[PDB]
């Protein structure tokens, strides 16, 4: 529900002066946000349902090859017809056999034979729509106000705090203003348009694994299939049965179902989890304008922390050119601001790391309280500080 | 009025087991005992964390 | 005022066992049972035979 630790994160400053951003969410990413004077938030994507798919064709893998039928007619006495013509029962087929006396016939040359097999389907590999009311979006809102380690991730901790929120988006109401107490709100107003992927592209339902395959690959591909009916047509797939035979029997072998015809374009299509009535886009975007000349900081009125600050472990490489690292404070004061910035070299007077977790700041008045902090240092070597004068303490560091 | 076998593909089920060893970073590598028999198939990776 | 290993590359000895599960042509393949542990490695190939 909020960046630090996922790999799909983004780091934003809207504009200059600007109290607004204009972004972009799409399924497993998330984006951090920054604002002169304001606090870092993050704005995630949870979620993508329909809260009313319908199918569309049918493509199926089959079973029934059993029963048989092969209407026999004498040279010059005309074609065959098979009673299992009537129905769709079974699926027939004429054909020409050589004969004559030798097998009960009275002339010599080609009579006619038309058989038949049955057909029921076994395994459809079913398929659907995805049309453009049904679309609810959920997204998640972080505040980078306290933390540590630990709460920093409990979605819990963090409501509890009003420093986290999950609402959804619809395109009935496309747009909300999530409060977040003292930290005043934020005021999304995502539009559900998406391309992202356009529906173009067909629902491929295949046993367990669902994928998302584009229309026509689809549409026009080599199966039997039925649309919403019982009824199955282009069974021809029920081949091989031509051994060009006897006006006994006409093997009717079942064609050999190799999944391979399938699995071979899987690539292609991309995979994608469903339940019975559900399909989770990740396949989906969202374009928002994350509205927040409503958001304000906290705790502004608070004293410099003055009381020593002990680091807890090697701070860590986010891979975003950020590092977090949490600090435990000796002082025995209430909610202080916390001193740390990056430093060039020991004991310069200007700054040179940005901070992600802006304005931090000691919590409780509880002593020895703990404190997450993500910043990003400057390339190369550089020094990480806290506190000032002989309380300060630093910790290097070099990017790359 | 006599046949041998050559090979054999599978199309296949037992993908149920699983087994994840963690390694901290700049802890190294990660060894699963299950690599000791071909009770199991292994493969490394890697995975953003603190 | 504490650090980890990583890897370790070896120069070695124990070359000293020995193992050669034959199989005649048209028997197929041959199994050698020092490929149930590592005990030892195993490597296939065949012979001119008859």
């Amino acid at each position: 529900f909020n960046c630090l630790g996922m790999s799909n994160r983004d780091f934003l400053e809207g504009v200059s002066g600007a109290t607004w951003v204009d972004l972009v969410l799409e399924g497993d990413s998330c984006v951090t946000i920054m604002s002169k004077d304001k606090p870092t938030i993050d704005v995630k994507m949870m979620n993508m349902e329909a809260a009313n798919l319908a199918e569309v064709r049918s493509y199926c893998y089959l079973a029934t090859v059993s029963d048989l039928s092969t209407k026999a007619a004498c040279p010059t006495m005309g074609e065959a017809h098979n009673d299992k013509r009537a129905d769709p029962a079974f699926v027939c087929r004429q054909g020409v056999v050589d004969r004559g006396w030798g097998n009960g016939c009275g002339l010599f040359g080609k009579g006619s034979i038309d058989t038949c097999a049955k057909f029921a389907c076994s395994t459809k590999a079913i398929g659907r729509t995805i049309l453009k009311e049904n679309i609810k979006y959920e997204v998640a809102i972080f505040v980078h106000g306290p933390t540590t380690v630990e709460s920093h991730g409990n979605y819990s901790t963090q409501v509890g705090a009003t420093q986290a929120g999950r609402f959804s988006i619809t395109p009935a109401a496309p747009s909300y203003t999530l409060k977040l107490g003292e930290y005043g709100e934020v005021t999304v107003d995502c539009e559900p348009r998406s391309g992202i992927d356009t529906n173009a592209y067909y629902v491929m339902t295949v046993g367990t694994k669902t994928f998302l395959v584009h229309r026509e690959w689809f549409m026009d591909l080599n199966l039997p299939w039925s649309s919403a009916g019982s009824t199955v047509w282009r069974n021809r797939e029920t081949l091989m049965e031509f051994e060009e035979p006897h006006a006994t029997k006409q093997s009717v072998i079942a064609l050999g179902s190799q999944e391979g015809a399938l699995h071979q374009a899987l690539a292609g299509a991309i995979p994608v989890e469903f339940s019975s009535n559900t399909v989770k886009l990740t396949s989906g975007h969202l374009k928002c304008r994350v509205k927040m000349e409503k958001l304000q900081l906290k705790g502004t009125t608070y004293g410099v922390c003055s009381k020593a600050f002990k680091f807890l472990g090697t701070p860590a490489d986010t891979g975003h050119g950020t590092v977090v690292l949490e600090l435990q404070y000796t002082g025995t004061d209430g909610p202080c601001k916390v001193p740390i910035s990056s430093v060039a070299s020991l004991n310069d007077l200007t700054p040179v790391g940005r901070l992600v977790t802006v304005n931090p700041f000691v919590s409780v008045a509880t002593a020895n309280a703990k404190v997450l902090i993500e910043l990003e240092p400057p390339f190369g070597d550089s020094y990480i500080v806290v506190g000032r004068g002989e309380q300060q303490i630093n910790h290097h560091w070099h990017k790359s």
